[PDB]
């Protein structure tokens, strides 16, 4: 008989996911179903999105050769049945407090820093570039969290040595280019371009450098679709374009630009969103959603 969720205790919670204490070495990640658009939470979960993060995730985390937090198998008793699918028994470990981020392309924040400044997080970029540029070699350009309702903030290499170390921020850099490096170019012979991507890293008790939370996702990556990419406009959103799209559509009877909490999504968006986070996880794992875990 599996655990309540209920018997274990609460210690984070983010936009998307919750964390659990399992005991002292332990702890539960859960991946929820709700999903985030215009940085807020909206009201419609889109079903089985927890679960397909998840079944990504442990995909990639697979694909990966470097030592990361899981401690058991998508099925460990210790998941309570109520997250099934969509949880994981992880090794507690000793987080380091940087966002690690890589950027294989130029947009977003990445994008308006180089637009102001011409540089990325310390890196002095060629002129000419724009929206949604290829950057090669990828940039480590990590970030550091802030208050609830703010946006990372950019920073460069020095900040990461001011926060952890000189030494390990060079391993903190070498090690998310080379895993960035592996995943995308394995996502884009399978026809999707992993634009970006932003880990978490904490270490053992031996001082090893273990990759934490997940890995890989639409909501730590930005997915495009490699057979529509062009250099110079605004990518479509594999996986949220929809939900966008209605949103800020003649429909939705919201005005973006109000910050004000976004109106519930039409069911069909839902189902169609999740459409696209299965034909991601089939098209990247080469494995049927229908044979992961679940209640
Ligand atoms: N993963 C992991 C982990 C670990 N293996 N050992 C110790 N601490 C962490 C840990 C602590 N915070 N976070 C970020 C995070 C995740 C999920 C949430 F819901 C959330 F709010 C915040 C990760």
């Amino acid at each position: 008989m599996r655990p309540s969720l209920s018997d274990y205790q609460h210690v984070a919670s983010g936009k998307v996911r919750e964390l659990y204490r399992v005991d002292d070495e332990h702890l539960l990640f859960v991946a929820t179903d709700r999903i985030s658009a215009f940085d807020f939470v909206l009201d419609t979960p889109i079903p089985d999105k927890g679960r397909i993060l998840t079944a990504m995730s442990v995909f990639f985390f697979g694909l990966l050769t470097v030592p990361n937090h899981l401690a058991g198998p998508p099925d460990d008793p210790r998941i309570p049945e109520e997250v099934l699918g969509r949880a994981l028994l992880v090794r507690r470990l000793d987080m380091l407090p940087v966002e690690c981020v890589a950027r294989g392309y130029l947009t977003g924040s990445g994008l308006l820093d180089y637009q102001r400044t011409g540089a990325v997080c310390g890196h002095v970029l060629p002129q000419g570039l724009g929206e949604a540029s290829r950057l090669d070699p990828p940039l480590f350009t990590p970030a550091t969290k802030a208050d609830i309702g703010e946006h990372d903030m950019n920073v460069d290499f020095a900040a990461v040595v001011g926060l952890v170390g000189a030494v390990r921020a060079n391993q903190l850099r070498d090690e998310t280019i080379k895993i960035y490096t592996r995943a995308a170019a394995h996502a884009l012979h399978k026809g999707i371009i992993l634009a970006d991507t932003k880990f978490e890293f904490g270490v053992d008790i031996e001082g090893n450098l273990v990759l934490a939370d997940e890995v890989f996702t639409p909501d730590s990556s930005r997915y495009w679709d490699a057979a529509h990419y062009q250099p110079g406009v605004v990518q479509d959103s594999f996986d949220k374009q929809f939900v966008r799209n209605w949103l800020t559509g003649p429909e939705s009877g919201w005005d973006r630009a109000s910050d004000t909490p976004p109106p519930p999504l039409p069911d069909e968006v839902a189902v169609a969103t999740r459409e696209r986070y299965i034909e991601a996880y089939e098209r990247i794992s080469g494995l049927s959603f229908s044979d992961w875990i679940g209640p």
